[PDB]
């Protein structure tokens, strides 16, 4: 248990995390000019090189870090995302290639701001699920009766259950839905509007009462909290 | 009154509520599945028939909920919706056959969950009547001058009180609006911005403030409660 | 002083109010009606008998609440609305023949909810003003700049100040500004990005935070009044 | 000491403020007239002396005001400004002409209830850098994986990691995303939807988020003083 102490240190040590961030930013500068063609063919060999060398540190790191964190490092999601983002990186020179950039990511969880963001952000997210699932839902019904409606005679947006979630999607950002998508469905089918505008209408509702409802029940929350200590004093 | 109590001891039962769950998910990838004329190839016999099966259970189980719900049943919104849904599955194989995806709402009437955020976002609604029947007659009004200022140049966007309508609301949602409509307006008509801009403030300073004032009457109810509990202590 | 109750009665009587309502709405189908070529074929005539009776009942009932409200009518915004549109109505048989819809205003001037609604919606405003003369302030500016910049090369889109305060508004709802104007715009001027990106920036941002500062200023008075509330309280 | 005391009693006084503004406004619609080839043809030449004149004034007057405020002058934000709008148009008459017309937002700096505007506006920017850079940096990871994925087949809007920063911009403001840049990319690359609805979620949920922990983080805030307040008299 003397050389765990030996690398703990290390791998807790100050300098470690900001050896490890100054590669994040090195190879997310790296990574920007391996974009140029011309700066590839100057220098792509050295690059090249060059994220091979911080794949693998970040690699010996990822291992020095389960010696010391053993367990608990898989059921931390920062180490879990540090993780699957090095390993993606490591798949032997299509799609994973791209996904190396991935790694980049490991700026947020290496830096506790970016942690505490990305953490507060999510942290909203478990209380929409079932709003989540309604819309999911209804767009998945929306989804089957606009194919059995309109993907006949317009295949590209409706032809499959699939294109029909896309183009509600994409009717529900209000992109081109009227102009693009429902005055030439009109055409063939003039009671198109009855479908898409009632869609609108609830889609859009449902987003502004999940911001509203939010602020909202924060805000009480908050009141209940100050409620009760006001009340303590007075009742103290 | 035995048979009674025998019946309303299923219909209440958990398992019966789980057993109509459990199909209307079965039915629900159902319908997704006959989306692919493939599947259909194959195996629309089969599909056709589950389908009928469900909605004979469905029938039943409605039939079921009246007997033992009696006059309740029908002053019941949710009961109703899943009446009037299974009703419309009912009627002999044009648009209605495309309505019976609806069924798939009940998924919606028979979780409770799924209630909630429905009731919770329909309750906003009542407060808001007088602010959408004031946004439709602005609707109304500027439909009518639209139809027209524009309706003999331009038939296709407003020819008709209706199509007015129609193109108002798409300005609305500010699809298109100027490249899409105004712009080409505004090359016989150099005033439309007159009428266009001057809706576009109206519409979206209604929709703006039709939220913060949702927001900001919450607190202040919120905050009315706070007040008087704290008040009764320091009264007591 | 006798005939002078005795129209202030007529005047202030329920009746008298539901009777000019009732014409509003009348008058509000008749020129929905009058939106059809084969409506008016048909009943055109009678339409506009109807129309010429409605504005004489409305002149005469102006004249009425004139002598029975006095000067207090003219310092009355309402009846100032009520005042304006009628005499729109008022001029001989333009723009002005259309403008004749907006009698149908009258109909928020008439119903109290309505009032109500359009006053609180109103009431935010006065805040606005100095916000909005810096966006206006803003627009100014940047219309130049873009009148200058680009009006030689793209005329329609910014030749004169009047197209570039158009467009730039047209950017603000966002509306095709990158495919319908920027993107061309960069065909010529590599950097028009640079123009129009913080444009978006600062607008945008104007907007939100205009929104943000409305709600909790809001409730920050809220928090104050509720304060004093307690606070005398506790100091009783 | 004595000819300081004798400018500064000019450069403070209320008189010497408003003679700037009136010229600041007077410029301010010079530049407007400037816009219009017409007008210059006529008076040009007057206008081009009197925008020498104003720029000498401002000369003046920034000379001035470091005497009277010294060092404390380039520690203030808005003589700054003042400072480095002003030197912009003392460059000999390129973009420097069009940046000349910066100087009307000394129309800001010059009035209190502007710079308050301002200064509120711009003061919830400070804690949304690090959610700022958060974003900035998914942009710029997002925009490498775009060019490497679209570049080659789509080099107008992906081909270059600037071209992809641009283009994701335009995604992110929900212009014509679908219609003008995914459906066509999806023709080449079927998944192409799979990189885009994502990135549209993150950055519109992003956004949303921070509206919401602005507001309710400022109540949170209120609540806390209120409370503050509250158990000091419950305390004494
Ligand atoms: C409440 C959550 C709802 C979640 C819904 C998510 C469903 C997303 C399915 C997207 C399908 C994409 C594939 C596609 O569009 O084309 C494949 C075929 C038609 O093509 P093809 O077979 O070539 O003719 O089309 C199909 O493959 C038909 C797909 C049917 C699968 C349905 C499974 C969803 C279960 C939801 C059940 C809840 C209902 C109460
Ligand atoms: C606050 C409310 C927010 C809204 C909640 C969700 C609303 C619905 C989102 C739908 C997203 C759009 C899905 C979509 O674009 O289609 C994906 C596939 C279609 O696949 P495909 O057949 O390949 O067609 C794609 C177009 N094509 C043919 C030209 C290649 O079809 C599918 O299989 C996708 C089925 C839906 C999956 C996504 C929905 C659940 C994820 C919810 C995300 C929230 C997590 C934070
Ligand atoms: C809440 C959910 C609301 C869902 C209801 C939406 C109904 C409107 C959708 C729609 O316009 O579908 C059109 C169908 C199809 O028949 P239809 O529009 O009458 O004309 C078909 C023309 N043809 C011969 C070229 C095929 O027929 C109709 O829509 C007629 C109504
Ligand atoms: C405050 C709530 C306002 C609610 C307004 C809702 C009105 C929606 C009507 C939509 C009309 C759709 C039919 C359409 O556009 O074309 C039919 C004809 C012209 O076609 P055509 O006869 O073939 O020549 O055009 C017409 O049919 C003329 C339709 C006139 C009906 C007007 C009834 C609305 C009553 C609102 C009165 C309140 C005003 C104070
Ligand atoms: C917070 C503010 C939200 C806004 C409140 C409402 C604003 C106004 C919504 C207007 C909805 C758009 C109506 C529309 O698209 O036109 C429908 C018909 C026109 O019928 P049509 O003559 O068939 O023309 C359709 C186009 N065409 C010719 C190519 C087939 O013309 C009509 O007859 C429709 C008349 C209006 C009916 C809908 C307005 C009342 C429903 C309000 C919904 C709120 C409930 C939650
Ligand atoms: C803070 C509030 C700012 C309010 C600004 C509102 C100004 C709106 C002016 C719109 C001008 C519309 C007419 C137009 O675009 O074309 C007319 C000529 C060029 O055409 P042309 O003469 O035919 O060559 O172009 C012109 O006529 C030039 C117009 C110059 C008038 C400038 C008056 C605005 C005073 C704002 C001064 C505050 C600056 C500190
Ligand atoms: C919360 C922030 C909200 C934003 C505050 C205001 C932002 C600026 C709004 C600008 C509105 C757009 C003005 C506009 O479209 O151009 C109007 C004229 C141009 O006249 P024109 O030369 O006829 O060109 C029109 C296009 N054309 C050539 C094809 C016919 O050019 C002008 O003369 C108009 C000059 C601006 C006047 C309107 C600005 C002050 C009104 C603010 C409204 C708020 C009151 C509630
Ligand atoms: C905060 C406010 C920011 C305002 C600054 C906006 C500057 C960018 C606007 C812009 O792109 O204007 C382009 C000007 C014009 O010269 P330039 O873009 O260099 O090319 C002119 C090409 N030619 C020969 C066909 C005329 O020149 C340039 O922009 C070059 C920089
Ligand atoms: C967290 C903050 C992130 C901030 C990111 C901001 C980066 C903005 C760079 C925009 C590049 C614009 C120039 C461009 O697109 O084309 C130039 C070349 C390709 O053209 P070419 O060389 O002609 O082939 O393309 C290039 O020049 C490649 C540019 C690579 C520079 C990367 C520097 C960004 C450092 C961020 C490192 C943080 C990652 C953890
Ligand atoms: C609340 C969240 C708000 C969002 C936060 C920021 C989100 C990202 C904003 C990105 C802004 C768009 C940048 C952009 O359009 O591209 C600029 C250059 C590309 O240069 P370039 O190679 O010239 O290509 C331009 C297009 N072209 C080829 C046809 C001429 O590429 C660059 O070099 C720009 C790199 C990014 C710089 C701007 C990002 C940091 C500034 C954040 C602003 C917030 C301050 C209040
Ligand atoms: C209105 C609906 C539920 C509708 C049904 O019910 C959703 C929207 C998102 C959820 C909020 C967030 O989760 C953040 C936070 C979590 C706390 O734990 C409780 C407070 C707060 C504000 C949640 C309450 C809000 O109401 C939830 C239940
Ligand atoms: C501002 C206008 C009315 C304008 C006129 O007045 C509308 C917008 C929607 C309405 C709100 C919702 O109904 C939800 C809730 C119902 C409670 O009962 C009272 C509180 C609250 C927040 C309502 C007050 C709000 O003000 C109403 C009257
Ligand atoms: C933030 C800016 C001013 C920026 C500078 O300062 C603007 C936005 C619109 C204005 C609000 C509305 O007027 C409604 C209401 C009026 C009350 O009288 C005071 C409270 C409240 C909420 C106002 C405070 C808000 O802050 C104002 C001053
Ligand atoms: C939620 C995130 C931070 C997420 C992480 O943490 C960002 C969003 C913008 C920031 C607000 C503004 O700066 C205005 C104001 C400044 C005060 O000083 C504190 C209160 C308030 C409302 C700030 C708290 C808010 O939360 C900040 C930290």
């Amino acid at each position: 248990s003397h050389m765990y102490l030996r690398i703990t240190n290390i791998v807790e040590s100050s300098f470690f995390t900001k050896f490890i961030i100054y590669l994040i930013v090195l190879n997310g500068i790296t990574m920007g000019l391996e974009t140029s063609k011309t700066f590839m063919q100057s220098f792509g060999v050295y690059t090249t090189l060059f994220n091979q060398i911080v794949i693998t540190i970040f690699t010996i790191e990822i291992i020095l870090r389960i010696y010391v964190h053993r367990i608990s490092f898989f059921k931390d999601p920062w180490s879990l995302f540090d993780f699957f983002v090095v390993a993606i990186s490591l798949v032997p020179t299509e799609i994973l290639r791209v996904l190396r950039v991935l790694r980049l990511f490991r700026l947020v969880t290496a830096v506790p701001q970016m942690r505490k963001i990305v953490s507060a952000l999510i942290s909203v997210i478990p209380g929409m699920l079932s709003v989540i699932a309604l819309m999911t839902l209804f767009f998945y019904i929306f989804a089957i009766m606009a194919t059995q409606l309109f993907g006949e005679r317009f295949p590209e947006w409706f032809g499959t259950l699939g294109e029909s979630f896309y183009t509600l999607f994409q009717v529900m950002t209000l992109e081109s839905w009227s102009m693009g998508i429902v005055r030439p469905l009109m055409e063939v089918y003039p009671y198109a509007w009855v479908f898409f505008i009632p869609f609108i209408f609830v889609v859009s509702f449902v987003m502004i009462n999940l911001v509203v409802a939010i602020i909202v029940d924060a805000m009480a929350i908050l009141n209940q909290k100050e409620e009760q200590h006001i009340i303590d004093e007075v009742q103290s």
